[PDB]
C-alpha cells in the first residue's frame, strides 16, 4: 500500500505515526554519579524503544518486510532515531539537551558519564544546525523514517534478498518524493529545494557518526544494547 | 570565492582534473599500508584543489582532512572495484576477494560497489561525491562562523553541479531529486564504514597509522 500513497498522504501516515513524549524517571537523587546518570538514560531508552516497534511498524512500507528484515533495519538505526528526536525535541532549548521534559541537561553535566561530554557537543551543534535551517515537523518525521530504513539496507545470496532492498529504495525514493513535495508547497524555488534536501541528506551522515562514536564509548567502560532477539519479541507483539 | 562563481561545468572540470592517479601495492596490512601512505600524499594535494577548500584556514582544512581521510580512500576504493564483482581493487595489482579478507568491512564495501554499479555511478558523479565527503565529513565538527557558511555554500554549488549533471544527461526533475537522495543516503553508509574500519584498525592495535592533525597540518 506504501508505494500508492501521494505525498501528502505519506505526511500524514508519519505524523500520525509518531511515538509518545516519555518522562525520565520522577525526583531521581540529583547531582548524578557516572552510574546513577546512566541509570536514568537506560531506563528512559528502554521505554522508548516498545513505542519506536510501534512507530516503525506504522511507517509505511516497513511491515512489507519478513520480520528478520525489519529486526535488521532496527538494530542498525535504533540509536540514530532516539538520537535525531532528541536533537528535535532539543531545538527551542539552544545549548541544552532535552532528554525528557524533566530532564534537561546542560553541556557540564554531560561531564558525568567519562567520554560522553563529546557526543553531547555534537547533538548540540546537530540542533543548532536544525534550528539554524529552521527544519518543518513534517521534515523531521521523514528524515526520521529515512534513517530506519536507509541505515540497515546496505548490508542485508537469495533472490528475496533484492526484492527487499529494490522495496526499500522504492519507499525512500517516496520520501525523497515527500520531502520535495512539501519544499514546493512551501514556496521554495527548484533550487532552493534540491540544495535544502541535499543538506538535510548530509546531516545524516553525522548522526550516523554520533551513532556509531556513542555505541564505541559505551562499550569503552554492552548488554545495555538491545538484542535482536528483544527486537524480534517486541516485533511480534 | 571564485569557488561560488563556478559553473557546473567548471567544477566537474576542476575536480576531474584534480583526480589522484590509481596507485600500484608494491602480510596484507603491510601492503595496505604502504599504499594508504601513498594514497595519503596525493589526497593532500587533491584537497588543495577541491574549490573553495584553500579559503579556509589551515586549522579548518586539517579539520575537515583528519575527519574525511578514510571515507575518502574507501570511495575510492569502492569505485575502483565496481567493475569487479565480489572483489576490492585496493590496486590494479592487489585485486582481493572475501576470502582473503575484516570480513565485515570487506563485505560492507562490496555491498557499497554493487550499489554504485547498480546505479551506474558516473566519473563526474564520484568526484562531486568525493568533494562532499571532505566538506561535509567534519563541518559539523567546528572565524568560526564565516567558515561553516562558506563550507555549507560550497556545499549548495556541488549540489547544482550534481543536479546539472543529471539535467544534462536526460533525467527529469523527479528523477533528478531521486538520484541526488540515493548518492547522498550512500554517503551516511561511508561514514558509518569508515567508523568500523577505524575502530577495527584500534582493535588490531595499528591505532599509529592514523595521520594525527599535526601530520596532517605539516603535510599541507
Ligand atoms: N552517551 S551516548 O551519547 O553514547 C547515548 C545517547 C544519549 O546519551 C546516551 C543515551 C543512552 C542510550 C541508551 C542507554 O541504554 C543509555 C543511555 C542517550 C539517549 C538519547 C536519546 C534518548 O531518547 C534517550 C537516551
Ligand atoms: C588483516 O586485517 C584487516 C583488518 C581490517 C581491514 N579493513 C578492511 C577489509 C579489507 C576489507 S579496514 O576497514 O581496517 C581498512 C580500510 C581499508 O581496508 C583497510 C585499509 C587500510 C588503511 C590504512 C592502513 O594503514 C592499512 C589498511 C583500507 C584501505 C587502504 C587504502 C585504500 O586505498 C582503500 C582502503 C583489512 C584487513
Amino acid at each position: 500500500l506504501a508505494l500508492s500513497l501521494t505525498a501528502d498522504q505519506m505526511v500524514s501516515a508519519l505524523l500520525d505515526a509518531e511515538p509518545p513524549i516519555l518522562y525520565s524517571e520522577y525526583d531521581p537523587t540529583r547531582p548524578f554519579s557516572e552510574a546513577s546518570m546512566m541509570g536514568l538514560l537506560t531506563n528512559l531508552a528502554d521505554r522508548e524503544l516498545v513505542h519506536m516497534i510501534n512507530w516503525a511498524k506504522r511507517v509505511p512500507g516497513f511491515v512489507d518486510l519478513t520480520s528478520h528484515d525489519q529486526v535488521h533495519l532496527l538494530e542498525c538505526a535504533w540509536l540514530e532515531i532516539l538520537m535525531i528526536g532528541l536533537v528535535w525535541r532539543s531545538m527551542e532549548h539552544p545549548g541544552k539537551l532535552l532528554f525528557a521534559p524533566n530532564l534537561l541537561l546542560d553541556r557540564n553535566q554531560g561531564k558525568c558519564v567519562e567520554g560522553m561530554v563529546e557526543i553531547f557537543d555534537m547533538l548540540l551543534a546537530t540542533s543548532s544546525r536544525f534550528r539554524m535551517m529552521n527544519l518543518q515537523g513534517e521534515e523531521f518525521v521523514c528524515l526520521k523514517s529515512i534513517i530506519l530504513l536507509n541505515s540497515g539496507v546496505y548490508t542485508f545470496s537469495t533472490l528475496k534478498s533484492l526484492e527487499e532492498k529494490d522495496h526499500i529504495h522504492r519507499v525512500l525514493d517516496k520520501i525523497t518524493d515527500t520531502l520535495i513535495h512539501l519544499m514546493a508547497k512551501a514556496g521554495l524555488t527548484l533550487q532552493q529545494q534540491h540544495q535544502r534536501l541535499a543538506q538535510l541528506l548530509l546531516i545524516l551522515s553525522h548522526i550516523r557518526h554520533m551513532s556509531n562514536k556513542g555505541m564505541e564509548h559505551l562499550y569503552s567502560m554492552k548488554n545495555v544494547v538491545p538484542s535482536y532477539d528483544l527486537l524480534l519479541e517486541m516485533l511480534d507483539a
